[PDB]
């Protein structure tokens, strides 16, 4: 039923006039495009589709279909005599290659004249939709006489030249429902774990990370982001889900970590930019989730920060830990409404202490953070987040929640600082228990250090448990052998003055750790540890990998299969000194010699000028590699606040081992 269809188009830098085909069938206010097409070397702006009054004098009279090379889609949507010049677009909407062979993008516009509404959807994810005052039909410019693929044409020249092609395009006389959109056939090279609209309600996501289990469960943990993608101050849950057949399907997200002082909202984070710093400042979150598998008990272990109420890392108090150290114990400090200073602290079964006193108080804090005065729960009014009057407001919503010392309307409140959290699942990630504060591990001067997202690492040969952190001058690794409920630090100086130290770990061989970390040079760091973690050597540099000046974070595992007969290790990590793309795995072999590692396959993920950022690997039961990453430049100031952009694909060895 469209009203019009053709295919093997090839766009080599020459418009394709279609009028004939098409301008008579042009009929009513809606329309719906459906196109089907590969552009895998595209010019760096070019139209994939013009409707165009060619006349001299209406070079802005014309309805386009774009894209750009850094994977942007978008419309134009001009009208001279109208006065109307819409333009709407999406940073990071598509996929170039994937193992070799360029991708078929599908990509569906509507464009609904009874909802004054344009929606555009690509590989099944809704980019954009706007609702205008004054609605445009695309059939409706003004004096329309062409139709174009590869080009639009403005007075009679070709504007806009693509190179690609278009296998299939359709045009229909109508805007096709939301549903009908969720049955044309997608040819997807990845799939989604986490996506908006799914149990979390959070309409945003970064920070993936993936973990093979011992029973061949793989896990995957991220933050669930509410407030736009912004890092804390935020709303930001830990939220997770497993895959039980080798990655092809994933279970509906569970919460690890949450707090409830804010409402779960689904919120689309405006994207302008007077209003994309909008930042919720009123609510506590966690950010930066690190998971492992501990032998030992069989647990699951998952550790975050968690930032009070209105902080995150630039407010954060660097120079108290939130604890009070008492022989050998630390205690959660509190302040009460109304004191200036921290009169308070939190004992053994969870009774509040008077410091001033030495007297217990009459309450307590259960295991949930939350405050019972004579055993009974202490009640806040939650907080909800809207955009109505123009710009963010955060606001009591009549709902009522648990008091949590994490929180700003609480009676007693934690120091303004960061903490590391754990929590742990006794059935691989189908619930979670209550979070526990780690102990601090530098003193009560200094805040929290900063959990390296992605995985903690389990010793082959041991019971041994570690999580890289970080912090200023340092890796902070934090060991633990008894599963998780004792912990230790193991420092290890760094030749940087505050630097996002992202650290993930492999284990060479037995007892030998390499890790590698982000810095501020523009390469690679890495580091060895040949007693399990207690001591580590000076640093070195990967040469043959950059990054940009800021760095991104690299995750790293070590291959169970020998490859060329030797043994492997494959990083994950953009390589451009540019921004976060150019997405590489980078496949290197072990010189058991001296275990120095001849860097030796790289595989692009994606186009070098498409997005990838933060990033997580895992070698799955049946040897191939999972990839949940970031599809997006996630420090770029142009691609805040993108929806369904973390997303995961499945790679063999083979993919990857072309080419040197
Ligand atoms: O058990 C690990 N690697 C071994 C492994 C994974 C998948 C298939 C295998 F045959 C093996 Cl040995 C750890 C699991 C975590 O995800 C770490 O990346 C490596």
């Amino acid at each position: 039923s469209p009203i019009f269809q053709g295919g093997s188009y090839q766009l080599n830098n020459k418009s394709i006039d279609i009028s004939s085909l098409l301008l008579d069938k042009l009929s009513g206010e809606s329309q719906t495009v459906v196109m089907k097409f590969k552009a895998d070397k595209p010019n760096s702006l070019q139209a994939l589709f013009g409707l165009s009054n060619s006349k001299a004098g209406f070079k802005n009279n014309y309805f386009s279909i774009f894209m750009r090379d850094s994977g942007e889609i978008g419309v134009e949507i001009r009208d001279a005599q109208k006065g109307i010049n819409y333009l709407f677009s999406r940073p990071a909407s598509l996929w170039g290659k994937h193992k070799g062979q360029a991708v078929e993008n599908t990509l569906v516009f509507v464009s609904d004249s009874k909802d004054k509404t344009y929606t555009m959807y690509v590989n099944g994810i809704e980019v954009f939709s706007e609702t205008v005052d004054t609605f445009l039909p695309i059939s409706n410019i003004n004096g329309i006489d062409k139709a174009t693929l590869g080009a639009v044409n403005r007075e009679g020249k070709e504007h806009y030249l693509a190179k690609g092609s278009i296998d299939e395009i359709s045009l229909f006389n109508k805007a096709i429902s939301d549903q009908e959109v969720s049955t044309i056939p997608l040819s997807n090279p990845f799939q989604l774990i986490f996506q908006s609209g799914d149990s979390t309600q959070a309409n945003y996501f970064r920070i993936p990370t993936l973990y093979t289990l011992s029973s061949g469960r793989v896990l995957s943990s991220i933050d669930a982001r509410y407030g736009g993608t912004h890092d804390s101050k935020s709303k930001i849950n830990i939220a997770t889900s497993y895959s039980d057949d080798n990655g092809k399907t994933w279970s509906e997200p569970i919460f690890a970590m949450k707090f409830n002082d804010y409402e779960e909202q689904l919120v689309y984070w405006p994207r302008d930019n007077k209003l994309k710093n909008s930042q919720i400042s009123g609510s506590a979150s966690f950010i930066d989730s690190s998971i492992v598998e501990d032998k030992k008990s069989g647990k699951t272990i998952l550790l975050a920060d968690v930032m009070p109420a209105g902080i995150g890392n630039n407010n954060a108090n660097k120079a108290d830990s939130g604890f009070k150290e008492i022989n050998g114990h630390y205690y959660l400090k509190l302040k009460k409404n109304g004191d200036n200073d921290f009169r308070y602290t939190v004992r053994e079964n969870g009774v509040v202490y008077n410091e001033t006193t030495n007297k217990p108080t009459n309450y307590t804090i259960n295991d949930k953070y939350e405050v019972l005065e004579g055993g009974k729960s202490l009640t806040v009014e939650q907080y909800s987040v809207d955009f109505d009057s123009g710009s963010l407001r955060e606001r009591h919503n009549g709902k009522q929640v648990p008091m949590n010392v994490f929180y700003k309307d609480s009676l007693f409140k934690v120091t303004p600082t960061n903490y590391i959290a754990m929590t742990t699942s006794q059935n691989r990630g189908e619930s979670w228990e209550q979070f526990k504060l780690l102990p601090p591990f530098l003193g009560e001067k200094h805040n929290g250090t900063y959990l390296c997202p992605g995985q903690g690492l389990a010793l082959k040969s041991s019971n041994r448990l570690i999580f890289a952190t970080y912090t200023s001058g340092e890796l902070t690794y934090l060991i633990s052998d008894d599963s998780g409920q004792t912990w230790k630090k193991s420092s290890a100086s760094i030749p940087f003055k505050n630097a996002t130290a992202e650290a993930q770990m492999v284990e060479l061989r037995d007892g030998v750790i390499r890790t590698f970390f982000r810095t501020t040079t523009g390469k690679i760091a890495y580091m060895t540890s040949r007693d399990s973690g207690e001591t580590w050597s000076k640093v070195s540099y990967i040469d043959g990998i950059q990054q940009t000046s800021y760095g991104t974070q690299v995750s790293a595992i070590k291959y169970s299969q020998l490859i060329d007969g030797k043994e492997a290790v494959i990083l994950s990590t953009p390589n451009s000194r540019s921004g976060r793309k150019g997405g590489q795995l980078v496949v290197g072999l072990v010189n058991k010699e001296d275990d120095s590692i001849d860097w030796k396959y790289h595989y692009g993920i994606d186009l070098p000028s498409y997005g990838y950022a933060y990033s997580a690997i895992t070698e799955l039961p049946n040897h191939h590699i999972g990839v949940l990453f970031e599809k997006y430049d996630s420090w770029s100031r142009n691609e805040l606040h993108l929806s369904n952009v973390v997303q995961y694909i499945d790679l063999e060895i083979n993919d990857l081992t072309k080419l040197e």
